[PDB]
């Protein structure tokens, strides 16, 4: 097995990236058939990672997890200061 | 009809908690996520691939050569360079 299939093929992760007035959204879908304990782990890991990157470089990167089929990361165009 | 317990995976910091360990070395900050030895390896690989994709998008946008170090062991490590590309 080349790994978990989220709907894009074995082992494939394929975000959609879109440009908005205030920043860029990076959306990861296909999370509907992820184990509930690991859906939580994925969300907590991504939240920690973007907090560390934001701490280092000064951007208010944010994560939206409405407990469904997808996660979305917001990358502001401008630094916080 | 069936549903399992969803209390939270414990990586060593308490159920459901993720903690980084942060250090500074040759040209950047290293962020190490320890405690992954008992994570289902199928999900560890998915998390690694999602992290690699996300740091690629972030590094492209903001102009830093952020990288991921994965040895298929009990940690994942992200490198955040001090200076832009």
């Amino acid at each position: 097995s080349t790994g978990i299939d989220l709907g894009f093929g074995p082992g494939i992760v394929m975000p959609s990236v879109s440009n908005h007035e205030g920043g860029t959204y990076v959306r990861y879908n296909g999370l509907g058939n992820v184990d509930p304990n690991y859906k939580n782990l994925i969300s907590k890991m991504m939240r920690s990672l973007i907090g560390q990157i934001g701490n280092k470089y000064g951007y208010d990167i944010d994560l939206f997890d409405y407990q469904g089929d997808f996660l979305e990361v917001f990358l502001p165009h401008k630094p916080s200061k």
